[PDB]
């Protein structure tokens, strides 16, 4: 073990804070004690997010190498992409944004779906944003590399950064240092969590807090609930960095497998369901916490769906891993109407 | 220390950090050097803010006696409904919201302004909207009082919230706080503040920073931007809720005036000017970090108009102080071209 071993710039505030979220708790029959790791109050750029946390362990490559622009690439409500461009503008550096058509744009929604939300943000910190029109792909794109080379030609150096940073060679370091502060967290808190719920559609945040957790045996914690839609090739990802991240810091346990519940991904990745809504509902009417339909609130249904069907032991204390994602909620605003009194 | 003596409802993750917005420093020229209280970054009850603290001594009563129902009131994109409908998530207990229309809504934004942003998440977190006709103003409204009646004739307990909790008889004491977060921090930062620069419109904030920066005798250290365009009920309101609350906290300093620049509030309150987008832009483009077009731009193109003429002694620490409101940036983005390179 030893994520220690390597360079860090600090991109948020220290640990992120974990809330108590006693209420829902109950709401759900108190069968669980729910809490979560709130990764969406990561810093001051631009609302935060789980990839300020993994940026922190690639940025130093940036920084000590000589570059110019930061070309990254995601969805239309890329979380993603948003936070390279906070980050771009906090180094003082160009950026390069790759938005493709990740997401079937519902009808009463492709007027502000393109310029209402995360992708707006990007613009109003000054990035270089790209509408381009390709299918969903959590892999290496070839409108990503033509970008860079474009660049390139034009003399700069660009910096690239894959989505979700994922296939990033350090991308799966930031939640490495996200299972210590976990591990430190429960000893401040004086509360053991006995699992640990997360959102995956590119890899890296689980594969990282798959690596990081096994350092204290405690991989099995994890319980990944896939939004890609793709299980196959997203667990086939996630478990490739869970075991270069391992190598990278030191830990020799060899990852064949891990928890990635597939029944919440439906209809498609960007697509929430019936399902997601009401996760989303639920959790914004009993904690005051806002999820999106592309991500947390498919996680939180399947937290919720899990607490259902009694799969936690009785009292488990649960760790719902909030990674954000809430400023994307504006694309959306045709799926909650009003509620009545 | 009058401040320890009121009850206190944890809503928010402790003092609020101070970012060092060196970057956008040098970019001013190397003038002053420029720091940021982030209450924009304070809870993880939907975003957070300002609201917040202030909210924080008032829910005390709330939980004392028994009311079933919060009510508030603002304008369409309010952040004080948005904040007031998730404490209402949290307490347990149910919210009707009063949206005025106190912005001409952009031609531009029409189709957005009353289904994204601030209202939106306000109804995911179940709370009862209400988009009513009444025009600008921070005083008490009438529609508020129908509210109230209303209810309290269907057989209910309402909660009386007024428009930022300004006008609240505690309303004030949430900033007091604020004060004495300042003079710790600068203890722990080893450096002084020179000057203190916090938007204003309906009052408590500034009025609360006043109160209890006079504590130590630096009452004139705070500079208020005015975003409401009707300075003078303002300054009138703040003045008025600035006096109330240092009776409360024992600061004998009666405040006849205070430091109010108005040269951007132009040309109305929730409309921005070129200079706001300019800020806007300028401060995302050199920090990452986000203001909104209504309140935190026009204090941030003031911070940055001072910084120009020269106001601050040269190499002066002021702290702009971020007291969030990003959520309605949705809600303006016909505002925010994409930028050329």
């Amino acid at each position: 073990a030893g994520v220690a071993k390597f360079a860090k710039y600090p991109l948020t505030f220290g640990p992120s804070p974990i809330s108590n979220l006693n209420r829902l708790s109950q709401h759900l029959g108190s069968k669980v004690n729910v809490y979560a790791k709130r990764e969406d109050c990561n810093s001051g750029l631009a609302f935060g997010g789980n990839k300020l946390r993994k940026l922190e362990y690639i940025v130093p490559d940036i920084v000590e190498g000589d570059y110019t622009h930061l070309v990254s690439i995601g969805g239309r409500q890329s979380n993603q992409t948003r936070m390279v461009a906070a980050l771009a503008a906090k180094l003082g550096k160009k950026c390069v944004l790759i938005q493709e058509d990740w997401v079937p744009i519902p009808e009463a929604e492709k007027d502000v779906y393109n310029r209402v939300g995360n992708i707006e943000l990007s613009r109003i910190m000054g990035a270089d944003v790209r509408v381009i029109e390709d299918g969903f792909d959590i892999g290496m794109r070839k409108s990503f590399a033509n970008a860079l080379q474009e660049l390139e030609d034009a003399g700069h150096k660009p910096y690239p950064i894959p989505a979700g940073c994922s296939e990033h060679k350090y991308g799966g370091l930031g939640f490495v240092g996200f299972a210590d502060e976990v591990i430190n967290q429960e000893v401040e808190l004086g509360i053991k969590f006995d699992k640990i719920v997360v959102c995956c559609v590119t890899g890296s945040t689980t594969a990282g807090i798959l690596a990081g957790m096994a350092q204290y045996g405690r991989q099995d914690d994890v319980i990944a609930i896939d939004a890609s839609f793709t299980s196959e090739k997203t667990k086939e990802q996630t478990l490739r960095i869970a075991n270069n991240t391992a190598k990278l810091i030191g830990v020799e346990h060899e990852f064949k497998d891990f928890t990635l519940d597939t029944r919440f991904a439906y209809p498609c990745y960007g697509v929430p369901n019936e399902g997601t809504i009401e996760a989303i509902r639920t959790c914004a009417e009993q904690e005051g916490v806002l999820t999106d339909p592309v991500f947390e609130g498919k996680s939180m249904q399947g937290l919720i769906a899990l607490i259902k069907e009694d799969y936690f032991k009785p009292g488990a204390n649960v760790l719902y891993v909030h990674l954000g994602g809430a400023p994307a909620l504006s694309a959306y605003s045709s799926f909650f109407p009003t509620k009545t009194a």
